[PDB]
């Protein structure tokens, strides 16, 4: 019943930023505009320019750390604009927010706009775990307003504002998701099948994943039990070449199938950041502290796109197996996006959270 902006003044108080929402919807053939507006102190400026930097780019390192020699990072994309002064141009007209924001603020809150590319990264982070913190890595989008006579000019951290907004990913539903099967032969005359599927192809967080287990089995031999698990996958495509993987769902049931038996059964399980948290070598959405945060979305491969640029590949498999009194297995692919969201002025600090 209201409508928000975030807010965030540079470490002194003449430079200070506004946003309408820190993240901002990648709908793949398009991402939401990036609305904002910069309130300038006339005063320290003098006659110089004001500039605002969206910044995406790789990190690779420590966590805390961002030295040179020591950090390595990669710009992807990059978008400068001339807030001040309010250059030509113009030429983007401005948005509603955009206006009223201004009207609330005085002669000196200048307009930027920044409209990101649809083959970019979205947002995603990756810890190691203590054993090795300096093997962190991830893509950030950053939005940095500065003042300098130019671009090439040096900046100063008591002008400038740092503020570091999130690009998420998401594609609404809509055929049958494809079954997986396996014939194997177990000491035996006549094979063990084993098959499974999805009642969805692109899932979200939260949501219960169901497993549709169906196993003829023509051996004489007994399967003890079923392990059903979803499992994440998560490329270093920079910098350093790995290939992670956890699960991030786990499920052992004790159910049996009989020599010469039929078997079928819906198994259900729910991917959580939750169970995560001693998890080592894992892709976020986010940082691990804030609350908003969550597994990383399945990131989409644009046939022929360059996915070196990506910075990280991350995917997700749901995996069936058959404990047999050697194992039986299959693995179904599927799709974990983020899901959708589906007045007067009120302003709030552009920090995340950590509780509890
Ligand atoms: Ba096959
Ligand atoms: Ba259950």
């Amino acid at each position: 019943k209201g409508t928000r902006v975030f807010k965030k003044a540079s470490p002194n108080g003449k430079l200070t930023v506004y946003l309408g929402k820190r993240d901002f919807v990648d709908h793949i053939d398009l991402v939401e505009p990036v609305d904002g507006v910069v309130l300038v102190d006339p005063e320290y400026l003098k006659e110089r320019r004001v500039y605002v930097t969206l910044t995406c780019a790789f990190r690779y390192g420590r966590e805390d750390l961002d030295v040179l020699g020591l950090t390595f990072r990669k710009d992807l994309f990059v978008a400068n604009v001339q807030s001040f002064p309010p250059a030509p141009e113009d030429k983007k007209p401005l948005t509603r927010l955009q206006e009223r924001l201004i009207k609330k603020l005085g002669e000196h809150a200048y307009p930027f706009t920044f409209e990101i590319p649809p083959n970019l990264p979205c947002s995603v982070t990756l810890q190691p775990g203590p054993e090795d913190t300096g093997k962190a890595c991830g893509v950030d989008y950053e939005v940095k307003a500065f003042c300098a006579e130019n671009l090439e000019e040096k900046i100063h951290k008591r002008n400038s504002v740092r503020l570091v907004i999130r690009k998420v990913q998401y594609a609404p539903e809509r055929p049958q998701p494809t079954a997986e099967t396996t014939r194997q032969f177990l000491m035996s005359d006549k094979p063990l099948h084993l098959e499974a599927s999805l009642d969805k192809e692109i899932y979200y967080h939260g949501e219960p994943i169901s497993v549709n287990v169906h196993v003829t089995n023509n051996t004489n031999k007994t399967v003890k039990k079923i392990k059903i698990s979803v499992r994440q996958y998560a490329d270093i495509c920079l910098f350093n070449t790995a290939q992670y993987k956890c699960p991030v769902a786990m499920e052992e049931a004790d159910d049996t199938v009989a020599p010469s038996s039929t078997f079928c059964k819906v198994y259900t399980l729910t991917p959580f950041l939750a169970n995560n948290r001693e998890k080592r070598g894992l892709a976020l959405d986010g940082k691990l502290k804030h609350e908003d945060t969550n597994l990383a979305s399945s990131t989409l491969l644009r046939e022929g796109a360059n996915r070196e640029i990506l910075g990280i590949i991350v995917s997700y498999k749901v995996k069936v197996k058959l404990v047999v009194s050697s194992d039986v297995a299959v693995e179904l692919p599927f799709t974990l996006m983020h899901p959708k969201p589906k007045d007067d002025i009120v302003f709030e600090d552009f920090a995340r959270q950590r509780l509890k």
